[PDB]
């Protein structure tokens, strides 16, 4: 069974990416999956299914809905997603860890600027820039291109790394190497996502960085 998020959970996945990005010494074990879930909510449920079926994969679609979970950790209310690939506990521990780093940020700077927040609209796209680097290096059938991925990420995502303490290229890249090796159908989803993304036109810097990195996968 594959999780097929639709456009309605896009804003939620974006905030999930940014929660990981604000976390200092963040456990990026699930970042590859979360990044792939984001691209899927940008494509939508119908396109994702069509992409997978046409590429010869037998896929059992699972609807992604927003659930409210309550747990005593103060009685706290959490907004979570119905994912077969990601438990309610994993999602809630992501929020708990990021709220700790947010509290630390508030103590140091006083008020968090919009571009330093977990709900900045470019958070999901920041994560997907690492995936664009990983995709270029998969052909070698190993992980020898990792040193080059970190080298490029430090240069191309220089401003983004100043904005987020949780933007750790080695960890995020290892997460995408594992997810593309374990679930090769995500490579098809991501390739289809990047071509549809170059059609996007707006004022986002990271949308532009992604469009440039994606075209570098050709030549
Ligand atoms: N003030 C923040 C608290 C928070 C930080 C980090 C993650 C989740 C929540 C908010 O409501 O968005
Ligand atoms: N505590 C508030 C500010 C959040 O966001």
């Amino acid at each position: 069974s594959i999780d097929t998020p639709n456009y309605d959970v896009q804003k939620h996945i974006n905030k999930l990416c940014g929660m990981l990005l604000i976390t200092e010494d963040a456990n990026h074990k699930f970042t590859g999956l979360i990044g792939m879930l984001y691209a899927m909510s940008r494509l939508g449920r119908e396109d994702t299914i069509k992409i997978l079926r046409d590429a010869g994969y037998h896929v059992k679609a699972n609807g992604v809905d927003v659930t409210t979970h309550r747990q005593d950790i103060n009685e706290m209310k959490f907004e979570v997603l119905t994912l077969a690939s990601l438990t309610t506990e994993i999602q809630i521990n992501i929020e708990i860890e990021s709220r700790k780093s947010y509290k630390k940020m508030l103590k140091e700077m006083g008020e968090v600027a919009p571009e330093y927040r977990h709900d900045s609209p470019d958070c999901g796209m920041i994560i997907l820039c690492i995936a664009a680097l990983v995709i270029t290096k998969l052909a070698a059938g190993d992980r020898s291109g990792l040193t080059a991925v970190i080298r490029r990420a430090n240069n191309v995502l220089k401003n983004e790394m100043k904005r987020y303490k949780g933007l750790l290229p080695k960890d995020i890249a290892n997460s995408f190497y594992e997810v593309f090796e374990k679930h090769p159908h995500f490579i098809d989803v991501f390739v289809h996502f990047g071509i549809a993304q170059s059609s996007t036109r707006g004022g986002s810097r990271v949308e532009g960085i992604f469009a440039g990195l994606f075209m570098n996968a050709y030549g």
